[PDB]
Parts: structure tokens; sequence; C-alpha cells
């Protein structure tokens, strides 16, 4: 339909207006004392909330441009919310400030990959500078105080450390809901996979986007299933059954899909399908290991059986299954520990064996993955309304207490964005790429001086004497008070922050170099 | 609809001015330093991109000549887009240059048809002088090491060299993804003939245009196949072996055709059907060597075969089958390979026995056709996300690396346009023909000018001092400095430029002499 | 519905306004240089063309008044295009120039009745003196040339002369596509006869507006259908045997037909109804060599023979079967040689006893047709293309040849029509009459000027010299040097010049004569 072509500067102009208008309904809930916002709703009372997400998720804009650049910086904040719960807000903010600033300075020539090349420059010895300052978080009682932190209760610091130790770092944990009023921790045999549903039709946990399955039946297969016929005979099985079905195939696609997404819709059948993980040779190696695990077999070719052939008997049993947008969990497989563990031997004879590095690293993933097991977290309570904000709660938890194992900790509120720009400063430049170190450097004064103001204290002051104060010691927006926030405990993830500093120089980078924008012409 | 016609200037004003929104909208993305455009999307994200193609194909526009003018100008790059991915906008930027030009010289007087007879004369010039100055690619070095370039990779660069000597120059080489990590070549008994699909609706690879079938089943005849009735039993032999068919016959048309498509739509039938190659008796030869290598029979009324008297033995079969809007290839045919050596032995006597050159090319046409056989380049590597990525790295590189091949090899950057500026200038030519020539000598400056513009540098300097450097030596737009385009690997296909060029001028030719525009006036 | 009477002379001037519209669409394309004009298309790339006869049918005008004058203009091209394909546009430039002046000089009095009869007399006087100057083409060299000129390439010459002397001059000539590449003429037993189609769908080739058949059902009868019963079992029978049928009846209407134009539509039935040749008894004599030629039997009550009991053994049977709009053309009849040799020889026998003129005349037609046969064409190329191409190449040459063969040949570019302009203003008359003569010498000028102003020389002055020169001397608008045009190939058929001359004066004169406009109001 008609096209809106406009150039030059209005076109950023626009880009701008859109970005502002993002930004200042977002950046006011940055901060501990950040205030409160009101959302609309079609029914039942509006929504109050400071959570930064879901507000950024609910705006869109008229103006076209203006809506471009909202959904713009909505996609950036999406590649940093995965992580922690603040880090989806500071970026929103660094892109403001980076493009108005860079935009000002381009209107007045600045040749604008200068700029690009500058602001590159700049956030990558800051997250140099990052990685160079941070407390580094290995040990268990570092890793089970950062579990007993954000929220984490108290128990929940052990329980990760119990968990994390028994599965290791990269170990698969899970978190259940106990009919008890304790909350409990098991280890039992389950693998986790890298491949997620094939479509969002047949999720069962619409607000976790997780597919959930209790005692379903595991197709295990290497063979494409693009007809539905194959499996019409299992299907009437299982619906006969009346149990949910999982699906692991080299591909799903083709009549069947559609169906199979229709008959989910409609409630006939709890099926849920995902890729086979691995490829070529290897693929068959872990889907033998899940038919191990489950009790299965693996239709293939290669043992002679039909998907049309394929019976109850030859489909994998286990409690739960659990499948997310990319990865695939099974909890507590039917097959027998003698197999697994003659399965594990086999893989470590076979890494005893192997020569190349490669072949060996892939081994070691399967024989890790299928001994680490899976740490299982039955969480009770009194009450279903406890029970659910514990599980809440413990889910947050884990999720900065991995992400502190992997990068470590560092400085919360801001600081350690102003402890770094002294290294940014540092770096040696000229003309426009000096102009972007500028830009970087004035720019990363943004979350601190956001969150003093909402909290009522001048920004300026806060960041002259932050600025001028020992490392390690910041401003408290909560209390006013100048403390040590590793001691007063207001710490942030280091992989949260240098993740929304990436997100927000990239896309910075690219709205700036940005010369034509084509829309949609609004209808009369 | 009710038509709005227009005359004299203001349509051509019109015209004009499209063609200039086009341009602006396009040419910022030209050359290494080239800016992103914004396209807006009905679902998702908007996609940021700086691919000419795209962005040419996502414009139009509301005013009805403006659109004229945009459609005309797509319509041009379609037919240089074929070949590498960057002549779809130097054709574009030149285009804009000689209408606007050409528009201004004739609002003074200045008779079109001098000014067109100018263009094409300077335009033939330059063709000539483009295949003097070139550096001829035939090597087995120099052809790796234009497969090796571009994105080429490394190993791409010797797996083209070796399927490039084994198949010949006009071999046949076709792209697969190997279960494997490690890509390898073969070199199989295949088949392609200049034949594309009768439909679109058909396409199984929408993105890459083409029909893929797997193990299908052939179906060779010379007669004409208009009625469904007479391959019915055939259709429901095939629907119950589940297989994929290709259907070769002299034409599909009548009720056949949009039955097939519409079962073909519906999914019930994975069916592709194409015209048979060759015409009188020359067309059973390749019918008949078609039915050898894939151990088929032809299905002609000379053998007393009928159409519902086909069974599934009489079929053609091999392994997989490609068909591109304008040929079909056929891999690993399923026929005997002692009676494909025999019929090369006979072909081989025939051109031996043939006194006719015609003949002998055609009988030639084929013994290559069917000795040559087909390379097959099976991708591996880890992931998917690898493996498609190394297919379409390998794509572009055998399309540039036959490109060099057949024409050769020439100065990057548009610095060879440049070098032939001399040469235009030196003909002689008289008042509007001069004038025209003028008008080329002009334009051809724009694509470097323009480069030079959008890495920030002066355009008409970069010219001028172009215009008094050695032959060889040109400006690196990436980093500003004049080396030597050849050592630099700034190197662009001579067929390239050349067909960018031709078609550039042969339309503003066309649009120069434009005198009269119908359109349909807009609805109120 | 609602009409808005409109008298006077702003009708007419709408009327003008119309046909300027129209005139100033078209006449930029006539001549050589003709400049190219860019129409629009609903789906696709837009056409860009020179043909006038495209681009005049093209042409709709909101205007009520104005897309009056323009259905009037492209009616009088109607009657103009079929011969040639030039004569559909001086025609329109006639018409505008001859409109334009006459309704200048009405406005200032000037009875339009005088003025009618003026324009009349000039254009008898004008066509009578175009009779008298024209190179008679008779000899069977000078045949041969013209049938090499146009495109003719050269082999056309040559094959178009033998067609021609081996059927006379009205004999038929048909044109095949040969399988092989070579282009061949044969002469075979064949019938045509002014009998088109009763429909236009059952038209098998759209573009030629002909209806094919090949290897037909011949129904041959002289009884009318209008009944589908009484055809039926025929029908199934041919049904069965899948194969065309041709009816040739008294008159196919009633329920009959439009069951036969559904049949056909659907594609159920390749079936053509056509009216029987002649009337009265002379219809069941050609009816008769028609059975004789076609080896079927006539179906008439005479011989006791009824529609329902017809079989397919008493049908007629021909290699191929052409029908256009007016004429019907039948290809190698399967009946007995000896019957159609008797039945000539009983035709020269009633030729030699007959007494009447007419009926002599007759009998000679019928001897005539059934005698000369049929020319047939199989044209041969290597390429389809190249066929296609050759096959539009030989039908406008037989068509320039025959209209060359009947009138003559004269100069061309309008040169002609300035030669006859000392006669027409040699024509003696008073009043409006000799006002009319003078605006009819004005107009005749005005082809050869558009045509120099289209290759930028000055109109007026071509106009002045070429009226000093020699008779046979022209102006070559390609090269802009007077030539002899005789000599120079640049030749135009009598027959195109003199009808459009007559097709334009006899519109405008109907225009001129205009009072009231009764046009339907446009719709709010």
């Amino acid at each position: 339909m008609a096209k809106e072509l406009k150039f030059a500067e209005d076109a950023r102009a626009a880009m701008l207006r859109g970005v502002d208008k993002l930004a200042d309904t977002v950046k006011v809930t940055l901060g501990p004392k950040g205030r409160n916002v009101v959302l609309e709703k079609s029914y039942g009372s509006p929504l109050i909330t400071n959570d930064g997400v879901t507000i950024a998720k609910e705006i869109e804009l008229e103006d076209h441009f203006e809506n471009m650049g909202a959904k713009l910086v909505s996609e950036v904040a999406s590649k940093t919310n995965d992580i922690a719960g603040d880090g989806t807000t500071t970026a929103t903010v660094l892109t403001q400030a980076i493009v108005r600033e860079g935009l000002k300075n381009v209107t007045a020539g600045a040749n604008p990959l200068g700029i690009r090349r500058g602001i590159e420059l700049a956030t990558k010895a800051a997250v140099e500078e990052l990685h160079n300052i941070s407390t580094v978080v290995d040990s268990k009682e570092a890793i089970a105080q950062v579990a007993a932190v954000s929220s984490g209760s108290d128990k929940v610091g052990h329980l990760i450390a119990d968990a994390m130790e028994k599965v290791g770092n990269d170990g698969v944990i899970t978190i259940e809901e106990s009919k008890g009023i304790e909350t409990e921790l098991d280890v039992v045999e389950g693998m986790q996979f890298d491949r997620g549903y094939l479509s969002q039709y047949m999720v069962t946990d619409n607000d976790k986007m997780e597919a959930v399955l209790e005692n379903p039946y595991i197709l295990i297969t290497d063979k494409k299933i693009s007809n539905i016929q194959d499996i019409l005979p299992l299907l009437e099985q299982i619906l006969q059954q009346s149990r949910p079905l999982l699906i692991i195939a080299d591909d799903v696609d083709g009549e069947a899909l559609p169906t199979l997404v229709l008959n989910k819709i409609r409630g006939t059948f709890n099926v849920v399908a995902v890729k086979a993980p691995g490829f070529g040779d290897r693929r068959k190696a872990m889907l033998e290991d899940i038919a191990i695990l489950t009790g299965g077999t693996v239709i293939t070719d290669d043992l002679g059986l039909e998907l049309k052939d394929v019976t109850i008997e030859n489909l994998g049993n286990a409690s739960k299954v659990v499948v997310d947008k990319d990865n695939t969990t099974i909890v507590e497989g039917s097959g027998e520990k003698e197999a697994i563990e003659a399965r594990v031997q086999l893989i470590k004879n076979q890494i005893a064996e192997t020569t190349s590095d490669f072949d060996r690293e892939k081994l070691q993933e399967r024989l890790a993955k299928l001994a680490g097991g899976v740490a299982v977290v039955k969480v009770g309570a009194a009450t279903e309304t406890e029970l659910k904000e514990l599980k809440l709660r413990i889910e947050d938890a884990l999720n900065a207490t991995r992400a502190a194992v992997e990068e470590g900790m560092v400085s919360g509120g801001g600081t350690a964005l102003v402890n770094v720009i002294s290294k940014v400063s540092a770096v040696e430049a000229e003309g426009d790429v000096a102009t972007g170190i500028k830009i970087v450097v004035r720019a990363l004064e943004e979350p601190i001086r956001q969150i003093a103001e909402n909290a009522g204290y001048e920004g300026s002051v806060i960041v002259d004497k932050l600025k001028n104060v020992e490392l390690g010691t910041g401003f408290n927006a909560a209390t006013g008070e100048w403390v040590n926030m590793v001691e007063a405990g207001i710490v942030d993830p280091t992989k949260v922050t240098r993740s929304a500093l990436q997100n927000a120089a990239s896309v910075s980078a690219l709205l700036l170099t940005t010369e034509a924008v084509v829309a949609d012409k609004p209808e009369p």
C-alpha cells in the first residue's frame, strides 16, 4: 500500500520522537525508588505497575515512524529481559541518550560512520573494563549468598547451592510444586536438550511460554514426519490412553503439523513435537540415549521400524516433560537404570578412546547430560498463594544465581557504569571517533542520574560526588547515604549490565546511520 | 477505469519524480560503506537492511505516474539482479542520472531522437572498451581465487575449482546439504535442460523459486497432455507410492494442468510438469537420452505406448530433481550405466559421421550433457545455521565464479566505469548526438562519486584524482586510500557492469522518447 | 438513466476535445521515426509501444462527451486496421484536422451542409486521382518483390509468389508451423467459404480471433439446428472419439447454441457451428461439394437423413479447419480425389451449358474454389521464437501482398497524399462547397507534416519543398534526404491510404453535422 518515503533529518527526527516517547514512558520506573505507571486494559480494572518490560510491551504509537522507533527499542529490550528483570530498562535509557546526542552532533556535520566507529570502540573498551573489575562469584558460599539475595528468601540459597553442587554449573535444575508444606530438593534421571517447540499453539503455560506435559508418551524417531497418516494408529492408541504425547523427530511439517496444531487447539490431543537434537551420525547418538532413558525405541529405517507400525510399547515414558521456546526438558524417564549406566560407560569408553577434541567434547557433553541428572525442587507451602509466590521467588533467584555464576557480580545501582568512565575516556581517538567516544562518555551517566532524580536527589550532584569517591562505594537511592554497595547488598549481575550496554550501543549505531525510512501512509 | 491522459513535459516531470524517489531510496546502500534503510512490515518487527534489490522490490508509490517510473526502473533492475547481487543498484543510479540530465537538455530543444542515438553510440563504445580492458580469468588458479573471494570462505575456492574442472566450463554443478560436518564434492550422472516449470504453483522452495523433488518418479513422453483422464491410473499408482512425480511432455495444458496445480496446492500430489526439450526429430533424441539415464521409457505413439497404459515401471527414477523457472536438473538417474555409455558412444559415432556443423553442434551438446555429469556439493557443517550460511555463501560464490569465467574480471568500486571515460569522449559526433555523448560521459561518474559521498569523502575530488592516476589504481572507499584494486581485492565481474550499463542506457533511451503517458485516474 | 442534453456548439466543443485527446495520444507514433507511448496494465509491467491501434483501443476518457469522441474515432479506425497495420492511424490524424478546421469555419457561419458536400466532392476527386496515379502490381516479379518487402524476409517473396501462382490471385493460402527447420509450401485440396463462427466463445486462438480445429469431425446439413436433442447421440459419439466437431448447418440457434457454447467454454466439446454458405438450391450445391471434398454426407430431408440418425461415418473429415469471424477454411479434406474430380467435371459441364451469366459466375466460383485448392505454408525454424517471428512476418507480408495485388502500389510516407493536392484544388466549387474543398486541401498535408515533425524536421519546409519537386520523389524521414521513394522502398499500398481517407472523410462529415448530443449523466 501507499508508502511515505522520507529522508534526511526529518525521518531521523520522527525516529527520535518515537524513541523519546518510549523512553519517557519507561525510564520513570528505573531504580528502587521508581514511580508507578498506569496502563489501560480492555476489561477489568486498569493495571498499575512499575515493571518496565510490561509497559514497554504495551506501548503502541499512532504515528507510523514513532511506532517504528517504539518497536525497534522494544525488540532491543527483548534481547535483554531474558536474564534478570532490570536489563530491559537501562538499555532503553542508554539508547535514548546516545540517539539524542548523536543526532544533535550529526546535524552539524560529523560524518555518521565516524560516530558509529567511535561508539563501537567506546563500547568495546567499556565491556573490557567491566570484565576487568568484578567480584568473581565461584565459591560455594558466594553462590549460596547470591541465591540468597534478590528475593531468594533464605532457604533458596542453600537449596540452589546443593542442587548446583549435585548437578554442576550447567546441570539442569527444575522447580516443582510439592503437595506438602515443605520445599524439597531431588535429583533424578532426566534429559534437557536445546530443542524448543515447533509452534506456540501447543504451549501449555501461556504465562511461562513453556509447554508442560505430565506423564506423557514420547515418540523417538530420526525420520521426517510430513504426513499425519503415518501416525494415525498411534494417535488413536494414545487418544484411547488419554495421555500427552511427545514427538521427537527430524522434522514435523507438511500437513501433519497443522493437523496436530488444530487437534491441540481443540483439545483433542495433548501432543508436543520437537526437532531431534544433533545431526548426521551424532543425532542417532543422543536419540538412542533418550530412548534408553525413557524406555522407548528410536523409530529409524536402520532398525526396520515404520511410523505406522509404532505401538504404545515402543514409546518412551517419563513423569514430566517441559518444553520451552528453545529447549526440551525430560524429568524421570521410565527407562532402566542399568541400561542408562551401560550407555554412560560406553560413552566414557568412547571419550577415553576418541582422539578428536571436537568429538571428545561432544561425547563429554552427552556424558555430562546423561550422568548429571536433573535437580528437582518440589516447592511446598501452606497456601496456593504462598506456593505461587515461592515458585516465582525461586525462579528469578535461580536465574540471577546462574547469571552471577557465569560472569560474576559488580556494583549495583549503575555505579559500575560510572566506575568504567575513566577507562573509556582513556581511549585515544581523533575526529568523529573522538566525538563518539565523548558521546558514550556523556551517555554512560544516564542510569545513575535518572535513579537519583527519581528519588528526588539532584542527579548532577550525585554524579560529581560519585566520580570522586573510592571504587566500590556508590549512592544508595533508598536511603540517600553513600555506603559500600557490596556491603549494603546493592549488587547487580555483570552479564545484565554488559548485555544492556552492548544492545543499546549496537542499536544506536544502527539507527544513527539510517538515511531513508519507508513506512505505510496513514489511511484517511 | 477512467484514464488521465497527460502529454508534453510534465508527464516526463512526473516520471522523473518517481525515478528520483526510487533512486534516492536505493542508492544510499551503494558501495561497501552503504547506509541502512528501514522497511515496514505488516507483522513483526521492521526489517533493517542495505540490500538494494529488496528495497527496490518493496517500493510502491501512491502517485500513479511516479508509480509508473518506479515499476519501470524495478523491471530494469530485474534483468540484472540475476547475476551477482550488486548490478541491480548501479543500473538505477545511472538511469536516474541519464534521465535527469537528458530531460533538462530536452527541455531546451535538443531533438530527443538525436539524444537517443548519441546515448546508444556512447554505450556501445563503452561496452567495447570494457571488453577491451579486462583481466581475463581462465587459469585454474585464478578461477579458484575468484571462487575464494566475495564470501567464498577458502575451501569453496578449491571445491569450485575441482568441480569446475571435472564437469567443464558449462558443466552442471549442484549444491546439497550433507548430513555430516564436512563439505564434500561428488560427480554423478545427471541431466540439466533448459525447461522450467509450467507454473509457479508447484514451486517447492519459494525463497529460491526452484522446485525440489527428492526421489521422484519421472514421466517421459513426447505426447501432449491436455486431459487429466489420460494419467489418472498412473496418478493413483503414484499416490499409492506417495512419491513425487516429474512429467516431461510436449505440453501440459487444457484441464489437466489446472487439476494438477490444484492437487499440488492441496498437497495431494507432489507433481511437477515441464516441457520436453528439443523439437521435431531432435526432441526424441534427448527424450531417449533422459529415458536411458533415468531408466524410464519414452511414451510415444511410435512405440505404441498410451498415456493411460503407463505403469510405475516405465517411469524414470532419480535421487533428486531441481526445477527452476527456466531449467530442469536431474540428479543421480536410476538408468543403467552401460546403456548411458552405449548412448554416448552412439552420439560420438554420429558426431564423427555427421557433416552438418549445426547437427554436429547439437549432437555435441547432447554428448556433453550426457557425459559431463553433474557436480554435487554436499555441504556439511556443525549446525543448521552454519549449514545454511555456508550454502548461501557457496551459491553466490559459484554464480560470481561463473560470471568471471565467461567474461572476466575488472576493477571494482566503479573504477572500471571511469577508466572508459576517455574512449567514450573520443567518439566523434555532432549536434544532439554529441550532446548525448556528453550526457553519458557526465553520467558515467555517478557510481564512484556516490560511493565516495556515502563514505563521507567529497565525490568531485575523488573523481578528479581518479581521472589522473594510473590505470589499475582506484579509491578504496573502505579505507580512504588510493591503492591497487586488483591487489586489494576490490574487483567486480565484467558481466555485471556491462549488463547494468546496457540496461540503464536502453531504458533511459526508451524513457527519454516518451511523449504521452496514459495512466489510471485515481478513484475518488 | 438520466441524460444531460446539450446542444449548439459546446456539444461540438466536447466532441473536438475528445477527438483531440485521442489524436494527441495516437499521432505521436506515426511514421518510421515515431515516438513511444506508455500504457498502463492492471497486472505485470506496463507495456511501452508505438503501435497505434493498440493505444487507440486502450483509451477511455472520463468525460462522457470526450469518451463519445474517442469511441467514435476508434470505431472509424476499426474499419481500416483490417488491411495492413498503419491505416488505423492516418485516418485519426486526418479526422482530427478536418474536424478542427471545419468546426472553426462553422463557428463563423458556413452552413454545415455545404461543408459536408464540399468534403465529399474533394474526397471523391482525391480517390479518383489516387486510382489514376499508381504503380499497378500485376507482374509475377513485382508480386514477389512486394512479398519480399515490409518484413517479407527474402524467402517469403518467392514462397508467396509460387503459392499465389499455384492457387491464383483469389486462391486460399494458409500458413502452418512445420516441425522441421525449413519452411515449405504445399498445395492441397481445401475449402474456404465466407461463413464465420456463430459466436466468439468457441474461438480457439484469442490473439488471432480465429477458431482452429485439428483433424475435426465435420457435420454437413442443410437443416436448422435449434434443439440440442437432435445431435446428442452424435455428440456422445464424438466425445467418445474426443475429436473436434465442425457443424455446417442452415442456422444453429435456440437452446442448442447456448448449450454448445457452455460445453466449449467448459472444454467438454471442441465444437464450432457455422452457417451454410449459399441460399436456396445453390446452398445444396456447395453443401454437396463440401461433402464430396471431406468425405462426409449432407444431412437433408431430401435424402431422408435425420439429425438424430447421423453417425460418425456420415461426418466429413479434414486435417485442419480454420474459422475466422467471417470465413471458414477447410484444409486437406478426407474425401476421395476421384469424386472431387467428378464434381469438378460436372461443374465445368454446367458452366459450358449454363446461359445465365449470373449462374455461370456462381458455378465458376464453385469450380475455382474446388479446383484451386489451398496453399499451405509449413513454416520451419530452429527455435519456437524464430518460428513465431517468421509466422508473424509471413502473415502481414501476405496481407500486404494481396492488398498490393488488388489495388497497386503508390509512394509511401504520405507522399501520395500530397501528390494529389493539385487535382483536388482543381475542383470547381462555390461558397461552402469551395470552403470544404479548401478544408480538405489544407488537411491533406497533415500526415507528412506530422511525420517530419516527429523526426525533428520542420513540417512546413518539408511540405513546401515536396509541393515543388518531381512526382515520385518524396522525403525520407529516416535519413532526411529527398530520394526516390519507389527506388528507396518507402512504398505504401494504395488500398490502405484510400480506405483511410474515405473513412476519415465520411466520419468527419457525419460529425460536422451534429447539433444535439444526448449523453449519460455521470453518477454523483
